[PDB]
RNA sequence: AAAA
């Protein structure tokens, strides 16, 4: 029932537009500030839009837009719970109109199951006060450009180390967070799983918030592709600390066709299993 | 049975034209999915031919949004006879029953897939005597664009040669010149498969001669709103030119291509040639790759 | 490489 409109231009924008943004928020009374801070930030772009009107005119309720409630069984399950229908489901709920999401997450490792299963295929902002930091509208293919070769990288510096070209098993470090986890990562890696190919991504020289962030994902994807050019992988695992943007596009971008094992780091969930699982 | 019209241009313009979209899209997964994407279909389709509707069809017809759809339940199993079975008997078929049904009338069928490799196939079965408008989803404001334009000739043009390249770059490693066969592989998207295809075929098929074809500049991002017919002509001249001075009794495809681009490839290509496809499947344990199909048996 |  609609009983919280106020402007008469409310209701003209809330049933003539193409494009009904629905904020969706990653997280583990929190939910309240988070979702007053994405109402806010989506009020910025579309100052037609609020919560109460956007449960009244399609019943996306705010629990409707939010997944709350050694990472683990908990995590594949709050992955498949919720996650894996909520966008098909929240789609079908606005069915002639186009959908604008507008993303934030919590966990940087599940962020990445979230944007697997999430797909490349949603026009979406992820923000990162919230500001928008990933712009997939408008524009948004040039997320999968790989055409940047190595000789001309301006953001991030990529290194390859092969130590068994026979075995198929390459680890992935993407250092662009807070703590450098290359030592421990390599550590893990000739210790645990006995692998000694690893595929460290740094930072040339934490980012630039206001700036687009599109340039990291086309380095980060086409250095993964220049690596897959010349050898075999049957099998990577991330070993990363990165903002929840990042690693949010990488997921959408990377998607659920490279076989991947996402760890967390203080395995959990398979790349190819989230449509799987 | 005309009950879902409500103006009279729609129904003068259904009854007094020549051409008809018969748009029909390929999809393995839930049936409200499929719904979202013929209704995307639909809007692209309506762009142009503005009278257009599923409802119109259907009471014009008598044909439903499953005939327009080669629908699967859930992920294909990675077995080249479930392939096969998918493809004789669904789209075997598919296209001759949609021109039999509207006969007076031409067809012009506005297609869009869902699986690259699927599409060659899909491609081989339509054939070059079928004008057709290839789309493919431009993801920034989620609507088609029509990429492919053959409503033909042009399609099957070799004239270009390899001097005159500007899209692509293609390449051909003969190392075992006494062994007739070799690989064909694209990377014209955004996850290379040069490596694992060159594995594969290094270990599991013997074989050292190569056609890579990639993207001149900007690779794993294509204007979807500028045609890439020139980008097929380039493809087909390379390998028309490698048959040339070569006889090849069996080609090998592995592709990391446009669902547009590969439909487009399979309709040039058609039967007229010995290529198996591979396709790579994500939930699969090692190999990877599986014959699921020859374009030479589809008959 | 499962709407690239």
């Amino acid at each position: 029932l609609v009983h919280r409109i106020k402007k008469i231009e409310q209701l003209d924008a809330w049933l003539n537009t193409e494009t009904i943004p629905l904020p969706v928020i990653q997280y583990q009374n929190e939910l309240k500030r988070w979702q007053k801070a994405m109402e806010q930030k989506v009020q910025e772009k579309f100052s037609w839009f609020s919560y109460e009107l956007l449960e009244d005119f399609y019943g996306i309720t705010n629990s409707d837009l939010a997944i709350f409630g050694f990472e683990a069984n908990a995590w594949q399950k709050l992955l498949q719970e919720q996650v894996k229908d909520k966008f098909k489901l929240l789609e079908d709920k606005v069915m002639p109109k186009k959908v604008l999401w507008f993303y934030a997450g919590q966990i940087s490792t599940l962020q990445l199951g979230i944007g697997a299963l999430f797909g490349f295929k949603r026009a979406v902002s992820i923000l990162q006060t919230y500001h928008e930091v990933f712009i997939l509208y408008g524009n948004a293919r040039q997320l999968k450009n790989v055409s940047v070769k190595k000789e001309d990288y301006q953001y991030i510096q990529s290194e390859l180390l092969i130590n068994e070209p026979h075995k198929n098993e390459l680890g992935f470090i993407i250092y662009l967070g807070s703590h450098n986890p290359i030592g421990e990562a390599k550590a893990y890696c000739q210790k645990q799983l006995q692998i000694n190919n690893f595929l460290i991504i740094q930072a040339r020289e934490v980012m630039e918030t206001s700036q687009n962030w599109l340039p990291y994902l086309q380095e980060i994807n086409s250095a993964l592709n220049t690596a897959r050019q010349e050898y075999h992988w049957e099998r990577i695992h991330l070993f990363q600390t990165a903002p929840t943007a990042l690693c949010m596009a990488l997921g959408i971008a990377v998607g659920h066709f490279l076989p991947v094992d996402v760890y967390h780091y203080q395995c959990v969930f398979s790349l190819d299993k989230m449509l799987n699982l």
